[PDB]
């Protein structure tokens, strides 16, 4: 039994400002604006998206 909840908070500004610009967004203004920048993004094309270099092997 563990609280798991949904949300692009845990991220850090580093995270958070590379999937942007990743994607090809503007990675300006302060971690809010940017947290709710990809809230919005998946809502809207609906893709959901993975903390970086997480599930890998090698």
């Amino acid at each position: 039994g563990s609280s798991g909840s949904s949300g692009y908070g845990a991220w850090a500004a580093q995270e958070l400002q590379a999937k942007l610009a990743e994607i090809g967004a503007p990675i300006q203004g302060n971690r809010e604006e940017l947290v709710e920048r990809l809230q919005s993004y998946t809502r809207q094309t609906g893709i959901v998206l993975n903390r970086p270099s997480g599930p890998s092997s090698g």
